[PDB]
This record gives structure tokens, sequence and C-alpha cells, in this order.
């Protein structure tokens, strides 16, 4: 029975809190059919200062549908919970020494505490060195949220590469976007002044964003395109870089690989991917 860790991440996967009964809401789709909903422990306060606490909560989204037609694929059973820590995972010294670890769902799946990350995980070499990922389930890449009437240029834009607190951005701490800014001399600029403004999740970025608190968010396009179009007062700019997967996460040398790409193969093949898409991604105009 293996498990399965994921991330609150829309569209792919929603948290919400079981109702008084330990079931989840009834919800149905655009479409009409019931939304699929998968029990997931993990912690439910996040915001600094209140106590943790690790509860059932309810799952559902792109990567959840994507789980259960996995898991029904190639029969097997499993159980979901969020990763503790709440991030995707960079490698990072530990206890202020040398040695190094992964942090976020890249740790817990090389400590045990996760089998498989079903998440919508960025693909690169420096993860690729450590686990083994799935052919890509989705193509996307690098964007900018803004509010509306905000454009940039791209990676040349003077807010940019000459920042001021007149125009602050950031990005997820512990993400890969963090990590390939560190580590591209060409970007230390921009590195500088972002690991002064980071945040601890996507959700608050965007928050922020709304609330004229930060003034560019860069993070995956799959993900701001959604909530830029499902937000009326915010948009997208910008096409950072080179474009990237997101992949299930395994071990190295784990007997789950072949099968898993085989499965996301048929599903390109075969339009369920894009029945996710008109599910998940593109099906309203906004509301939020
Ligand atoms: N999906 C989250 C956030 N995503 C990431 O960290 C990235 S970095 C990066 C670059 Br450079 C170029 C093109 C891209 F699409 C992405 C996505 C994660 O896995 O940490």
């Amino acid at each position: 029975r293996l498990k399965i860790v994921t991330i609150h991440q829309e569209p792919f996967v929603y948290v919400k809190p079981t109702l008084s009964d330990g079931t989840c809401k009834e919800e149905f789709t655009v479409n009409g059919d019931p939304v699929k909903k998968v029990i997931c422990t993990g912690p439910n306060d996040t915001s600094p200062g209140s106590p943790r606490h690790t509860v059932p909560q309810c799952c559902y989204g792109f990567c959840i549908d994507l789980l259960i037609k996995l898991a029904r694929t190639m029969n097997f059973t499993y159980e979901v919970h969020l990763v503790a820590d709440g991030k995707f995972g960079t490698q990072e010294r530990v206890n202020n020494s040398n040695k190094k670890e992964w942090n976020g769902m890249m740790g817990e799946l090389l400590s045990g505490q996760a089998d498989m990350i079903v998440a919508p995980l960025t693909i690169n070499n420096e993860r690729a060195q450590y686990i083994e990922f799935s052919k890509p389930f989705k193509y996307q890449g690098l964007t900018i949220l803004v509010k509306k009437g905000t454009r940039i240029t791209g990676i040349n834009d003077p807010r940019l590469r000459n920042p001021s607190d007149k125009f602050i951005y950031a990005t997820v701490k512990q993400s890969s976007v963090d990590i390939y800014f560190r580590r591209q001399v060409e970007l230390s600029t921009m590195y500088r002044h972002m690991e002064k403004h980071n945040y601890e999740s996507a959700a608050e970025a965007i928050q922020a964003v709304r609330d004229n608190k930060l003034h560019a968010f860069i993070w995956d396009s799959a993900v701001l395109e959604f909530e830029a179009s499902q937000k009326c007062d915010l948009v997208t700019t910008g096409e950072l870089f080179f474009r990237s997967g997101f992949g299930i996460g395994m071990r190295k040398d784990s007997p789950w690989k072949q099968n898993v790409s085989l499965s996301i193969l048929k599903s390109h093949e075969n339009g369920f991917m894009e029945d996710l898409d008109k599910t998940w991604v593109r099906y309203q105009e906004c509301d939020s």
C-alpha cells in the first residue's frame, strides 16, 4: 500500500476540511459528474503562531484524478498525505553543517515517508540526480503573475534586472524556481532581491499580488494561468526561460517507474489528459 505524498496547489490539488462527520462535501464537475475526493492527512493550520495539527482532509483536482487512474490501471492501493513542511523540495545544508538533505516532497520520498510524489512537481537534473521521474504528465513553463494592467517584457525587464522596493517580486521558498535563480550567475541581482521576499506557499504569494503587497510572482504557468483565468483582477505576463514538465516522482530504480510512464503515455494518446484539462484547467470564466 503506497504512501502517496502531495501538496496543496490548485487546480492540481485542492485541500478542504472534512465535514463534521469525517466525509467530504458532495460536489459535481462542470460536466455534472461527481468530484472524486480522497482523504489526505496533513497540517491544517500553517498560519505562524498558531499550533499545527495533522488531520484528515479532503483532496481532489487534476493530480488526484490522475492518481486514481494510476491506482486503477496498475492495480495498487494507496494512502495520501500532504508534505509535512509544506514544500516542493530543494537540497539544503542541514543543522548548520556541511551535510545536505532534501526538504519537501523530495526529502519525504528519499526518507521513505513517501513512496511516490503525485503533484505538480517540476522535472529537472538537480532532482533527477536523487530520484526518478515519470515522463511528463503535463508540459508547461515559468511565467509571472501580476495585477491586471501590468506587463513585463520578460527576463530583461528593467524592473527585474535593476530592482527597487517600488516593484517587488518573489517566488516560493524551497521550490526549483528559487534554486534556478540562486544558481544562475547572470541572475544574482534578481536572486538577492527575491531572497528577501519569498513566500512559504503559492497561495500566499498569490494573495499578496491581489492585495498589492507583492507586485510580481514568478511561478508555474500551469498554476498561474489557471489562477489568472479564474481571478479577473490577475493576469500572467512573460515566458521566462525554457519549457518544463510535471512528473510523478519515485525513488531511483523503483519497480513502479516503467508502468507509471506507460500509464501517462496512454493518457496523452487517448484524450484523458485533455479531459482532465477540460475539468480542472479551462472550463469557465473568472469568478474569484
Ligand atoms: N512545480 C514547483 C515549482 N516549479 C519550479 O520550481 C520550476 S523552475 C522552472 C524553470 Br527554471 C523553467 C521552467 C519551469 F517550468 C520551471 C518550474 C516545483 O516542482 O518546485
